[PDB]
């Protein structure tokens, strides 16, 4: 997977409230979060198909 995945989730400290997903090293899954807007990291998708496409296969 790309090295990006393995960041670790940032919901940031904002609390806009964006659906998002994440991947964990832990599991080898991605997994929801909610991002509050700003300060994230790469490790953020839209869609739990471009996480799952990005860094699970
Ligand atoms: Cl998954
Ligand atoms: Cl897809």
């Amino acid at each position: 997977r790309p090295s990006f995945c393995n960041l670790p989730v940032k919901p940031g400290p904002c609390k806009a409230f964006f659906s998002a997903f994440y991947y964990s090293q832990k599991t080898n899954k991605c997994h929801s979060f909610t991002y509050g807007g700003c300060k994230g990291n790469a490790n953020r998708f839209s869609t739990l198909e471009k996480c799952r496409r990005t860094c699970v296969g």
